[PDB]
Parts: structure tokens; sequence; C-alpha cells
């Protein structure tokens, strides 16, 4: 099964910075699933540990411009 990651995010409470992030990582060859939060200002990232890695997520993400605190590994 994959691994899901947890990454506080600050500053997103938009659906379009959230979207735009979204797409950018199902577009990552590695990424199963992602569901990135604005309310609760928090950010799930679910990926196969093999194809794509943390930093991948993190440094696109936060190359956005978005602070990103990656700090969760509860897989299932
Ligand atoms: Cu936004």
């Amino acid at each position: 099964g994959e691994v899901v990651l947890k990454m506080k995010v600050e500053g997103m409470t938009c659906h379009s910075c959230t979207s735009t992030i979204e797409g950018k990582i199902g577009k990552l060859q590695g990424v199963q699933r992602i569901k990135v939060s604005l309310d609760n200002q928090e950010a799930t990232i679910v990926y196969q540990p093999h194809l794509i890695s943390v930093e991948e997520m993190k440094k696109q993400i936060e190359a956005m411009g978005f602070p990103a605190f990656v700090k969760k590994i509860e897989g299932r």
C-alpha cells in the first residue's frame, strides 16, 4: 500500500492554490491520492515510497511559495 504524508500549510486559504498543487502533484509519476485541505490549513499527500519522495512533494509545494510542515507518516 501507499504512504500518507500530512503537511501543515500556512496561507493557503482558497481553492486555487490547493487545486493548483493538487494538479501539479497529481501530474507527478508516483502519487496515488492527495487531499489538500484549506479550512484546517493542512495538506494530505498520498504517494508510493519508491516512485516519488517527501522532498519532491515539499520542494514542489514550497516552490510555489506556500511553506509546509511535512511531519506525519500515517500510512494504511
Ligand atoms: Cu490560495
